């Protein structure tokens, strides 16, 4: 049956969750929402619960709510962010107006942990290694995390990583902004229609950082940052110029002084050999030619880690809905649909 509710003012707004989640406290803001963190009374376990804010504001809302709910309820992993919980005070769909989304709380983001330190071979082995597991099984469902950086990595006091934020403006990707530097050249500058390996990417420049204690291409602005990238990875060749669809940045990038690759051992000087070599397969500016997550976990560099029969894949994700143009009342009935539907996990 239905829980009883009650009600708490905690960020100026009022919060209604049911009884078994008690000591909420505000954490800080999430995505298109607030977080508070909680004790679960029924499981034990301390959870984020985050109210996503006008869920139904706009159509673009709407099927943003509509998209995050999908994402969460299909994600079961390890390593990515799951949905524990879903919740709405709502009696019917005529009343529904707010969503609740309840996961595990996690100690802190990885920049929170890592900031201008450099960690050990053997940490960076065991991070890296969850975000390339985690990472294999969102690619699997041809999910793409699109954002992937130090602050949307969860980790807890034994080092153990979930994903957060996956497959969900102009003014905050502006200027000397850790919010562009783990981003693909491609995507950065709209070269192509991109794939997967733009998260590989962000993981050789996450990896990188934890090897060194330092932003790998901490560009002043999009334009300072590719010169960064070009500088260690050369510019492209005739190949890769034909693949990138722009003209403009086609024309843009021929107008740069060719420089070669640089070599990967005098740059992370004193790194393990094996995390050298992985760092050149993840950070080539042809996507193309990038590894994969798959091939990265099989990656020597992971020896004491892997395990074929322990890195999960996911069942198949069906986004069909992205390309469907609804009503803001039609997707508030799909999401309707999705929270009533929820099954928790085990
Ligand atoms: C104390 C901080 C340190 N931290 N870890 C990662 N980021 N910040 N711990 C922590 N734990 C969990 C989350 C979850 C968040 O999103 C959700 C996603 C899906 C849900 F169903 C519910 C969520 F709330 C979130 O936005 N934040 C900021 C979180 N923060």
């Amino acid at each position: 049956e239905r829980p009883t509710f009650y009600r708490q003012e905690l960020n100026k707004t009022i919060w209604e969750v049911p009884e078994r989640y008690q000591n909420l406290s505000p954490v800080g803001s999430g995505a298109y929402g607030s977080v508070c963190a909680a004790f679960d009374t029924k499981t034990g376990l301390r959870v984020a619960v985050k109210k996503l804010s006008r869920p139904f504001q706009s159509i673009i809302h709407a099927k943003r709510t509509y998209r995050e709910l999908r994402l969460l309820k299909h994600m079961k992993h390890e390593n990515v962010i799951g949905l524990l919980d879903v919740f709405t005070p709502a009696r019917s769909l005529e009343e529904f107006n707010d969503v609740y989304l309840v996961t595990h709380l996690m100690g802190a983001d990885l920049n929170n942990i890592v900031k201008c330190q450099k960690l050990t071979d053997d940490h960076v082995q065991f991070l890296i290694y969850q975000i390339l597991r985690g990472l294999k099984y969102i690619h699997s469902a041809d999910i793409i995390h699109r954002d992937l950086k130090p602050s949307n990595l969860a980790v807890n006091e034994d080092c153990e990583l979930k994903i957060l934020d996956f497959g969900l403006t102009d003014d905050e990707m502006t200027g000397y902004v850790a919010t562009r530097w783990y981003r693909a050249p491609e995507i950065m500058l709209n070269w192509m229609h991109y794939n997967q390996t733009v998260d590989i990417w962000s993981v050789g420049c996450i990896m990188a950082e934890l090897l060194t204690g330092r932003t790998l291409f901490p560009g002043t602005d999009h334009i300072d940052q590719l010169k960064l990238i070009l500088r260690l990875v050369g510019t492209p060749g005739a190949e890769l110029l034909k693949k990138i669809s722009s003209e403009s940045a086609r024309n843009y990038i021929q107008s740069l002084t060719q420089m070669p690759k640089m070599n990967f051992a005098n740059v992370f000087i004193g790194a393990n050999p094996l995390a050298v070599d992985l760092l050149e397969k993840m950070l080539v500016l042809d996507s193309d030619k990038r590894i994969t997550a798959a091939q990265a976990l099989a990656h020597a560099y992971f020896a004491q880690y892997h395990d074929p029969d322990d890195e999960p894949v996911a069942d198949p994700y069906d986004q069909s809905f992205e390309s469907r143009d609804l009503l803001i009342d039609e997707w508030k009935s799909l999401t309707y649909d999705e929270v009533i539907s929820f099954v928790p996990p085990p």
